[PDB]
């Protein structure tokens, strides 16, 4: 039994202010600082239970334990696909190219539509969660989900390309109640080279990983 | 547009009684004909109501229909691992080797821990649920967790090599309320070249996704 | 400190066969003896755990075991009416009148309306849960709900005055996969007794617990 | 068949700035005539599907619907009990008497006790969500849980006589992050009086509902 690899929290691919003014860097310290940093800290305690559990020194909850796991793991993982989803306006922003426009076009019928379609879905998300464009493995064609919390409405496969954090801290500090506008100005940090850059991957692994 | 690629139901790798006498073939026809086939319906369901939003026809209410999709799609994917991943005893059951055996090794300290581990996850779903062993991108480790519906403690990323359906319909015609019992005897049908070639292909291509 | 009162299985009000044709026998005895009894064992030892806590023992996970404590307080709560919603066919079954009957007509448009939402929502819970219909203490009207598991989608303030269990255990033995069969003949054992002075005691008592009088 | 009795919005028992210092005048204003409201009008939206659709009138998604009502029904009646469970400091805040110092002596082991299991409660909700303290039909004695949401793990027959919301608009622009020092805070305006007239009508009342 070797000891297991600990999650670590990812840096910032751009300063925090580099959103402004969409998003205010007040929110991206807290969001990465306090919020991210906990979910890492989090996933790496429950395993450290499981640890103690399995090397007979403790008798843990399994389930409990394990939905400290999900809780945490999804959190930061979520997050760690966050971050790079965005990036400073310029590089940020803008419309698609490449091969997530033309699956855009081909399920959604165009940027128009998908925007739409992906605006509502974060909008509505009832309670606190993530808007979701997903690649589905079993088609490969791409998916619009929400997730809430971090580990409900989730599912195996669907492979995350896109996500946007609309738990209340993701925007209220800037946008108080007012969500709408949130995810109308966070368009305006999406970084489709990323997204497209991650289209990519799941095109070639997805299918062949199910 | 392009209409979405259809779910569909997959061929049991075996016939109806070849699991016998671990699960009886009154529940494998069940599960599959009658709970599998619903999920595939419902999935193609949901995405049928997507397409007619998209194509303006109607106007859905999109957190309802993705919570449709989201418990079909996870219905129909956690189906379509579990059915390979058991096996007629003889190809099914025993103790597993290769990299799966050696990850085994490393992560739980052994198989019978793991076994014991995996067992009471599985025996511990507050209701329905799933005990499930996935592999993790972001470590390249293995993780069990539960999963509570189908698709409730979930997270991105995670790719399940192994899960054992212990929803009540999966064993209550032959073991009643004795899950536990259930959990045991699965054991015995469990396809570990199956979970081989899951591991295999997680370790290829999972972490350049995330 | 004295801590806390356990909770306790009740008796049925009736055989275990009582039920049949609708509900066989086999059903009745896990349900009882096995399902229930285990949300009363595991909602007592929640409560050991919170007093070892309290008490300086221990330290719990809060969360975890509260988690516990709900899923099995709202099985235990939830069977609790379960099984006197029920009875033997002929005391059993038909349709309501008094108190029931004027809300059912006035909140649903009467019975057959009524009875065509409830099963409905019964048959259309995704997962495990319950059909519930409800006393609300804000407006002293009836409401329909479903119920996932035993504690997802229930809410503070309503009252459950009928309620059936579709989770797999509750039909599956007698009616396989067919949730639908089960709750169509599950109509022939509803108490509608039961339920009127359900409605009785909700109508005196519900509303000064949230709106103070 | 008579249209449902609508619910309403009621007035708060103080003016949006009289929680001060614990609970600034705009988090009061927003969490209001904001969010309270939208639970309003969202329970509201709710039943007037079901009655269009008893009417023959349209066609509804009736588990969509019911999901959509309980959730707002729950975030209405909540918010209903969160508002007057407050008071201006002075009338607020302090050490309960009477039947509840009473219970909160003989269960949980005094005052101290009780404060502390409360508050951990409440800092540990996973997302947003409750912390409660309810009067139980079944024992005539208090317990302590948490809500998720509105509307995930609340349970039938508890009466909650005290509430705090742990949602991050009830301390976001306030406290940030810190939602710790938000429930160590809340303390300070707790309406003792309120809670001691909500047991007596528990002890009162419910017990022969069930
Ligand atoms: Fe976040
Ligand atoms: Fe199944
Ligand atoms: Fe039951
Ligand atoms: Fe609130």
């Amino acid at each position: 039994m070797v000891s297991f690899k600990r999650y670590e929290l990812p840096p910032l691919p751009y300063n925090y202010n580099a959103l402004e003014p969409y998003i205010i860097e007040e929110i991206m310290k807290l969001h990465h600082q306090k919020h991210h940093n906990t979910y890492v800290k989090g996933a790496n305690a429950a395993l450290e239970k499981i640890e103690k559990h399995l090397k007979g020194e403790i008798q843990i909850d399994v389930r409990a334990v394990m939905r400290d796991f999900s809780f945490n793991y999804a959190g930061h993982i979520m997050h760690t696909i966050f971050w790079p989803n965005m990036a400073p306006p310029g590089k940020g922003g803008g419309t698609p190219g490449g091969r997530v426009a033309d699956l855009i076009e081909k399920q959604f019928g165009g940027f128009e539509k998908f925007k739409a379609l992906f605006s509502a879905a974060a909008k509505t998300v009832e309670g606190v969660g993530w808007g979701v464009l997903a690649f589905d493995p079993l088609t490969e064609e791409l998916r619009i989900l929400q997730v809430e919390k971090h580990n409900v409405l989730m599912t195996a496969g669907l492979v995350p390309i896109l996500v946007i954090d609309v738990w209340e801290h993701a925007y209220y500090l800037q946008y108080k109640n007012d969500r709408g506008s949130y995810v109308e100005n966070w368009w305006n940090v999406v970084n489709w080279d990323d997204v497209e850059k991650r289209l990519e991957q799941a095109l070639n692994n997805a299918k062949p990983l199910y």
